[PDB]
C-alpha cells in the first residue's frame, strides 16, 4: 500500500545506500535480500537499531524473491568479469520477475551501462523502467570539484557529465555554469589561467573511483547517495533531470545503447529525454563513447 | 569559525556511519576528519564530499589534523582496538587507555574547548578516561552509554507491540554490555504500562519479553557473527546525541554521566537517563527502581568499579 | 499513484495546514478546494511559487471534488442561531459529494465541534468507522506538553502526557500517566518546593483556555491545528502506527461507547488501528464520563 | 551559542516567515519582537502550541530589543503597506521613520549580526537599514527579487515540464514594476531557452512574455484574490536565512549594494549574490546584453531618485 524498495545484494553500496535511505527518509518500505543471507540478515539488524532516532523512520525487514511481488523499485548491487555479473544477473533478474513484480527497475554495479540494457534484455518491460547510475555521481564527482573551485554552493553549479560510465566519459563544458554564468565566461579575464586547472579537475573527476580505491579500498558512499537521489524523483515524482542510463533512439545520433545523459525522472521512470545541442568535439566525444558500449554488447548476450 | 563543526576522531566502520548518517541528516554545518592512517581518512572525504550536490543538508567536509580541533564544537573519539577473541577486557582497557592517552593531549593542546563524544568500546571506562585526562568537567564528557541499547529495546518492543519506536517508552541502563538492566517498572506504549499489556497472555506474552531482553544485551555478538562488526546502529545514536547537543534540545538520553550518588552509585560513569544539550549534561532523571532493578543497576556500578580501580 | 491529500476549506486553518505540508514535504500532491475560487486559487499561487526554494517538491492545485476520487485523504476544514446546526448541513453535502466522486480514502475532519462533525461525517459518510478521524485532543495534549516542558526543564519529545475526552472545556488531563523521561510528574513535584501542584492545575487550566487567549490577541488561532492536522496526515500516509489522541470511535472502551471523542489511538495507512486504553484513576474515570455525556447529548437531535 | 534569528514585525509576512522556519528548522531560536503585545504574543502562543509535533523543534519567544543582543540575524518585516491612494514616496517617508527608531534602537542592544529586510520596498528600506545602521555593505541584505525568481521559476516549471530546480533565470532590478528578466542566460536543464523556442519561434517567444507580465503582475492579482499576499515572501526569507545561518555560498538575487557593477553604484538593488555566514560573499557579475543593460540602468535610476530626499 506504500513505498516499497527492494534492494538486491547488500554489499558495500547496498549498505551506503540502504543506510543513506535511513537517514533521509525516501521510500517507507526496505527489504534487503542477498544469497549471502548472514550479510543481509545481520544489515537489517544493526540498521533497525537506529530506527527509534531515525528522524524518518523506515520499516526495515528481511525476505527473499517472495516479497518483490509489490515491490516499486527493485535496486541492484549484486577484465572478463562481465559474463560473471551476467550469469548473476539473468540468475537474478529470472527470480524477481517469477515473483509479481511489476514496477521500476534500478541498477547500479560496473559495469552499469553495460548491464543496464543486460538487464532490459531479461525483464521485457517498456524501456521507461530499467534504469543505471549512468554520470550522476560523475556529474556530481564534477560538481563537487566545481563548486570547490569555484567556492559556490554545488547546488548552484551546473555542469553535467554525459555518455557510458567509464574510461570513455566526458564533460559538457558548453552549457556547464556557475549560477546563470558559463564556465567559459568565468575564465574569461585570464587566459588560461583557469582554463587548465579545470581540465586537471577533468582527470581528477575521471580518476576519482582509482584513488579512492587506492585510499580505502573501494568507492561507496557516493553512488549510494546518487542511488538514493535517483529513487527520491521516483517515487516522488519529481520531474527531476538526472544523468541516468537512458535507452537512446536517436538521440546524440546514437540508437540501440544505453547511455548517460540528462533524462527525466518521475513515478514512472525515464519520463522525457533532453537531447542537448552539444558540438563537435563532444559530439564526436560522445559518439565515440556511445562507441565502445555498443561493442561489448552483442557476444556476451 | 561562527559555525557547528565536528570533529571526528578514528575512520574505522563506526566513525565513518556516523560521519555519513551526520552528511544524511545534516546535524552539522562542518566536519572534520581526522585519524593516524591519513589514507583512509582523506579517502573517505573524498567520498563523503562527492554526495554533497545530492545531499539535502549542507555539509564542508575536509581532512585534518588535531590542531584543526582548536574550534571544533565537538570532538568525538571512535578510534582504539577492537576486543580480539581472546583477551578480557581489562586488557583491552589498557590497550585503549593509552590511545585516548596520545589522543586527548593533542585534542587539548590544540586549544579545544568543547565537549568529547566517545564511542570506543568499553565505553564508560573510556567516557571516564576522557573526563580525568582531559581536565575538563563531568557535564562536557559523554558517551553513547545505552542509548544504542534502549534504541535497539525500543524497537523490538515496537514491532513485538504494534506502535512506532517513538511511542515505546522503556530504557535499558546501567553498563553498555552484560549487566545491563531495563527499567520494566517505568516503561509503557502511549503511557500504557507494559505490565498491564501482556494481561493477553501468560506462557505466551510474559517470556517472550525476556527473550526480547535476551535480544538485546547480545544484539553486538549476533551483528558481528553475520558481517563483522556493528557500526549502523552505533551511528544514528551518535548522530542522536550531536544533534541534541548542537540544537541546544534539553532532550533525555541515556548516554555515560558521572553519577555522584544518584540511585546508590557514584565516582563513576554511567548510563542512565540525562536531560542533553548545549553544554552537554544539563540534569539527572531520577527513576524510581524497583526492588529489582536498584538490585541489578548496583551490580553493574561495582563492576564499572572493577576496571576502574587498576 | 503517489500521496495525495484534498484539503476543502481553505480558510486561515486550512491555508495554514497546506503550508505545513508544503514546508514539511510530507505529501506528494495536494488539491485545495473551497467554496470561494479568489481565495483558493489566490492560496494555491502563493504556494507554488516558494516550490523552487522547498524542502520537498510539492505540487499544489485548486480544484473541486472530482479531484478527491484517488485522494488517499480528504481533508475537512471548512464551516446567534447554533453553530452545531449549520455545519452539519454544510457536512451533509461537501461529505456527499466526495462519496459520489468515487473516494475511497481516508476523511480527517478538524472544524468544531471537532468531534461531532467527525461523528457527523462518519454517519454520512458510511465508510468504516476507522476510516473517520477527527484531530480530536491532539491539539490539547500537545499545548499541554509545551506547558509542562517550559515547566520541567525537558524537551516536549520527552514529555509524555495525554489530555483526553471531548475537544473543549470538559477536557481532561490523565495525570496518573503523565511523566518527564519516564519519571512521573508526581515524584517531581515531590522535589520542587512550594508552588507544585497548584501552579501545574494553572497549567491545565490555561490548556482549556488557550484558544480562547490566542483570539483575544489575534481573531484567531491556526498555526497549532495546523500543526496537529499535518501530524495525523504524517501518521497516515507514511503508515507509522503512532499513538496520537485524535477523535474516533469508542466500543464501551473507557466505559462509554457509540461516541467519538479524544483517546489515545494507533494510526496507520489504514486510519485507526488501536485504541490504546489507559488505566484512569478516580477523578478521571469520572470526568472521562461526564465528556462523553455531553458530547452524545449534543448529537440525539 | 546556538542560532538565534530576531523577526522585528509579526504581521502577515513576519508571523508566515516564523511558520516556515518552525516547519523547516533552520534556526534553533526566533524571538519575535513586536510593538502589538497582543498579536506578536498570541503569534508566539500559536506557534509554540505546535512545538511537540515539529520534526525540528524551535524555541520561540515574545521578546524585544533587548533581547537581538545575542541574536545572529534580525530580520524587518516591520513596516506599513501601500494605500492604493498614497504614492510610493508616501509610503517610504512612513517606513522610513519606523526603520530609523528600529534600527536605532536594535543597535543599542548589542546586536552585531546581519540584517535581513522585507518590508516594501525593500531595497529602498535596506539602504536605509544599512545607512541608519552603519555596518559593513555585506552584512545588510534585502529579499531583493528572490520570489520574483521563484515565481518566474515556477512559472517556466509548469510551462517547460521539469522541476522548478532544473529550471535556471534570475529577474533582476529593483523589486517592482521596473525589475526584468535575464533571458540571455535563463536556461532548463543547461540548455538555454533562446535554444527552446528555436524550435517554436513566437508563438512560444510572446507566452514566455506574458510569463513575464504575469511575473511583474502577481502581487498585484493574488492581492485583488485571497486579500493578502505572504506564503510566497515566507519561502524567501527561509531559504536566504538558511543560506546564512549555514554558511551555504548559496546564489540568489537579494537586494544588495554594487560598487560599480552593472553600471550602478551608491545602490542596494537586487542582483544574483553569493550569500554566507558573513552576508554578501561575492557578488555574481553576469554578461548581459544590451537590453538587460538599459533595463537595469533604469531600474536603477527610480530607486536613485526616491533615496535622493534623503541621499544628502
Ligand atoms: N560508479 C562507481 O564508481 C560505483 C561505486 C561503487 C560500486 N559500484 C559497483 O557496485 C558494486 C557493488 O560494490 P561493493 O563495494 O558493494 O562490492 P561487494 O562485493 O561487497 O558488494 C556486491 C554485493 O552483491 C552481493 N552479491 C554478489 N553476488 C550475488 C548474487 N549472485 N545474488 C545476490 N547478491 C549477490 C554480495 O553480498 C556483495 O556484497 C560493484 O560491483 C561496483 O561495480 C559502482
Ligand atoms: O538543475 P541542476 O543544474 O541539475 O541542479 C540541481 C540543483 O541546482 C539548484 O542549485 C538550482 O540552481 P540555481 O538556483 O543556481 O539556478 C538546486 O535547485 C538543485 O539542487
Ligand atoms: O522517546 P521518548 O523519550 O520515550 O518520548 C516519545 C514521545 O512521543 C509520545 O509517545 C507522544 O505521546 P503523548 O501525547 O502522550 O505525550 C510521548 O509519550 C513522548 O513525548
Amino acid at each position: 500500500h506504500v513505498n516499497k524498495v527492494a534492494l538486491i545484494g547488500a554489499g558495500f553500496v547496498g549498505s551506503s545506500y540502504a543506510f543513506a535511505l535511513i537517514n533521509q527518509g525516501i521510500t517507507d518500505e526496505l527489504v534487503v535480500i542477498d544469497v549471502n543471507k548472514e550479510k543481509a540478515m545481520g544489515d537489517v539488524m544493526d540498521l533497525n537499531h537506529g530506527k527509534a532516532f531515525a528522524p524518518q523512520p523506515v520499516k526495515t525487514s528481511y525476505g527473499t524473491y517472495e516479497d518483490c511481488k509489490d515491490a516499486d523499485i527493485v535496486c541492484i548491487c549484486a577484465l572478463e568479469l562481465v559474463e560473471k555479473n551476467l550469469k548473476i544477473f539473468k540468475g537474478i533478474v529470472s527470480e524477481v520477475m517469477a515473483s509479481g513484480f511489476d514496477g521500476i527497475f534500478l541498477v547500479a554495479t560496473n559495469p552499469v551501462d553495460i548491464l543496464t540494457y543486460a538487464t532490459w534484455k531479461f525483464s521485457g518491460l517498456p524501456k521507461e523502467r530499467v534504469i543505471g547510475s549512468g554520470t550522476t555521481l560523475d556529474s556530481a564527482r564534477f560538481r563537487f570539484m566545481l563548486s570547490e573551485y569555484f567556492g559556490a554552493a554545488p547546488q548552484n553549479v551546473h555542469a553535467h557529465i554525459i555518455g557510458e560510465h567509464g574510461d570513455t566519459e566526458l564533460p559538457v563544458w558548453s552549457h556547464a555554469n556557475v549560477g546563470g554564468v558559463p564556465v567559459s565566461e568565468l575564465v574569461e579575464k585570464n587566459d588560461a589561467y583557469k582554463q587548465e586547472e579545470l581540465d586537471q579537475i577533468v582527470d581528477d573527476v575521471k580518476n576519482a573511483a582509482y584513488h579512492i580505491i587506492e585510499k580505502k579500498g573501494a568507492t561507496y558512499y557516493g553512488v549510494a547517495m546518487s542511488l538514493a537521489r535517483i529513487t527520491k524523483a521516483i517515487l516522488h515524482n519529481e520531474n527531476s533531470i538526472l544523468t541516468v542510463s537512458t535507452y537512446l533512439d536517436g538521440q546524440y545520433g546514437a540508437d540501440d545503447v544505453y547511455i548517460g545523459v540528462p533524462a527525466v525522472v518521475n513515478r514512472g521512470g525515464i519520463a522525457g529525454i533532453t537531447e542537448l545541442n552539444l558540438n563537435e568535439k563532444e559530439k564526436e566525444q560522445f559518439l565515440h563513447s556511445a562507441g565502445v558500449l555498443k561493442n561489448i554488447l552483442k557476444p556476451h548476450f
